[PDB]
């Protein structure tokens, strides 16, 4: 709760509540909301943001693999969660336990998941159907329904795929001898279709969204360079002119990777270089001219009129904007604001 | 202590010891040596590294800000530790009540510092002098050396640079009334000087020094691709030949970055490209041939004859080496092997 360096993210989970709040008036009553909260919630918090959505109207969760609905469950989450990406047979047992469903993507998995597995209690599995470009065919998928009528223990609960690959899919789901409980797609269409999965659109990235993240630090050092000075870290930066240089204390080992050295952070209203090399631990700026150290830098967000989004931070770095908040560290602290006013702060290193 | 995802890093701790003893014997009986363990020991496990480098030899840690001093403290460590980061003067007591040693880089940092703390622990203080390209003139380093002599719980414990420069970093040693107790630079020099920093060095990274990180993975799925066969997630592969796709539970999620997407990874003694875009928690390798489910891939480390290092994976991406195993997310589980058998298992996420 307490952290003791100045960088800091912040997480408006008023954004997320907003963000599923507008989805589940818009949607019918019967389609059910399913909260993407893989990765940490995408850098975000896995525990406050699932929280959060289903409080908005999210009745499911969806994560990518089996620790990560573990963790859910540890830190005392009840919804329903499904694992969307690949499981051990072997864990079947356990994720039953634990009220976890599970994707399955080819009928030997299940086979073997059959043979280890006698109970007590049920399993629920989601099909995956390959849809275009998992499961394939009708002899396979009635293979998969023969395993799960068979098996006292094991239940239907699903079916899913990826987006003529539609009139695929309607095909596909037509092997089955009923509709499963939950038929939906994973990409986002956000038809029928019971679910749909609020992926990266929760966090508002790409009817207006609104976006969940920001990161910031601290100036902790100021200088003076006259014409000529240098500083060398590794590289080597010439004072072409008398300027400001600032340090903070965010580095690569933060998840403020070297490839963002040139983007232009926000300090004192005004944009500013990122300059020569960032090093593991602290980085510097060419500032808009003298400032005390204390000042308030913002690597995403909004500072005046001017804002930094996730989506220029991905350009400058040549990726999706997924990738971005993903990347920073566990060792950068998230401050959690709900109802206008700060809920909590996690530093995942006491 | 069990993982529930096919992907895995392993950590060698005898590599860590056999690095540090070889150093251990090289230098005098009377140098000390620093292990620098910030970043979590640079994605290797801080609390592990630290404790088999203490085992063979250093005798004091460094890191980078309070928290990481903090976390190894709570882990149990009680060698002493080095702040070489940025701290706030407020956090003097609990720095000083936790023994941990604070870095000082400007003489008003200390004003606040000596103002806001009375009592009851010591406080060790490292000055950092700036040599050329930190505190920067007599008048500055004179005042620091008031400071402490006049407040009854400070203490003046060592004197640290960066690298003429050198020559500057003599006449700063002049200044202070007697020699600290430490006096030692950071970047690795690996003369006098009784602390060397072994950085990097230790985890294998630029007399012979062994490597110590591993990253794997296992095939999860495998599929044959007709000539003009599409596979899409964002992008789209298109099959120029009949080939082999193989899936691994590895994405960008986990620090395995989209802009790894073409690098060359081990399955079967044998490089294969990774192929189409990198998801985020996902990605697709054309395989040497068919190959079962199950079939372990090697991101970095060794498979027969050939070798994947983390300069390898560093060039591909246009990085330092250092930024390589930081990346690597905590959800990735480590396995720390010590004498030749297997110690321990760290899943961050329980």
């Amino acid at each position: 709760n307490d952290f003791h360096r100045d960088t800091w993210a912040e997480v408006d989970l008023d954004a997320i509540y907003d963000n599923v709040e507008n989805l589940r008036r818009l949607l019918p009553d019967d389609t059910h909301i399913m909260a993407s909260v893989c990765g940490n919630a995408y850098g975000h918090g896995d525990v406050q943001v699932a929280r959060t959505a289903l409080e908005a109207g999210a009745s499911r969760l969806a994560v990518a693999f089996l620790d990560e609905a573990l963790a859910l469950r540890e830190k005392g989450i009840e919804a329903p969660i499904l694992v969307t990406g690949a499981s051990r047979p072997a864990d079947a047992a356990l994720a039953a336990q634990q009220r976890i469903a599970l994707t399955v993507f080819r009928s030997d998995w299940l086979e073997e998941a059959s043979a280890l597995y006698s109970g007590p209690f049920p399993i629920h599995f989601h099909l995956y159907m390959d849809t275009g470009m998992g499961v394939k065919d009708e002899e396979e998928t009635k293979r998969i329904v023969a395993l799960i009528e068979r098996h006292p223990h094991f239940v239907l609960e699903g079916l899913w795929t990826w987006f003529y690959q539609y009139t695929r899919f309607l095909h596909m789901l037509e092997w089955l001898p009923s509709r499963p409980p939950l038929v939906f797609c994973a990409n986002s269409l956000r038809r029928t279709f019971n679910m749909v999965q609020f992926g990266i659109a929760m966090y508002g990235l790409a009817y207006p969204l609104k976006e969940a993240f920001s990161l910031h630090s601290r100036l902790v050092h100021v200088k003076k360079l006259q014409p000529g000075e240098k500083v060398s870290y590794g590289a080597t930066y010439t004072a072409q002119t008398e300027e400001w240089i600032g340090t903070i204390p965010i580095g690569y080992k933060d998840g403020w990777l070297r490839r963002l050295q040139h983007f232009h952070v926000l300090v004192d209203g005004q944009k500013a270089p990122i300059v020569g090399r960032i090093l593991m631990d602290m980085c510097m700026i060419r500032l808009p001219g003298p400032l005390p150290v204390g000042t308030k830098v913002t690597l995403i967000g909004r500072q005046g009129d001017k804002v930094i989004s996730i989506d220029d931070v991905a350009r400058h770095l040549e990726t999706i904007n997924y990738e971005v908040p993903c990347t920073i560290s566990y060792r950068v602290p998230r401050i959690f604001f709900r109802h206008k006013r700060i809920m909590e702060v996690r530093n995942a290193i006491g």
